[PDB]
């Protein structure tokens, strides 16, 4: 009676939900967003840019950053639920290495 | 003027780190390819150095 997961889980406390960004993938989209603009500002690398493509650049990273989806809250609430819910009824058990 | 000298800036720094396999091949295969063929020419090699 024990499933093991990739991720990281937590019980949702609330029951009407909402946009929030402590998230572990949120926190790995903002890393990866952080190491572009830290490659894009680079003495080696943006001197082979024009002005207004190092702007365009960091504005595109800056929105990516902070574009919203329930995506990754999802998966850390209410997947790990429904799957611990999915995994009796079925036909082939759950055979799973740690 | 501006955005002349970055672009060119830009097409240099690439154009080093272009990805070919020439270089390579003149170092590796190319002498050992020479190596070969050189017994086998009706002509035979007649080099200074």
């Amino acid at each position: 009676e024990v499933l093991l997961l990739p991720i990281d889980h937590q019980p949702a406390n609330v029951t009407t939900p909402t946009l929030d960004f402590t998230n572990e993938l949120t926190n790995w989209r903002a890393r990866v967003c952080e190491l572009m603009k830290n490659l894009v500002d680079n003495q080696r690398y943006q001197p082979g840019w024009t002005q207004s493509l190092v702007s365009s650049m960091r504005g595109t990273l800056g929105k990516l950053k902070l574009i919203k989806s329930m995506t990754p809250m999802y998966l850390q609430q209410l997947a790990p639920v429904e799957l611990a819910v999915i995994a009796p009824m079925l036909p082939f058990p759950p055979f799973q290495v740690p």
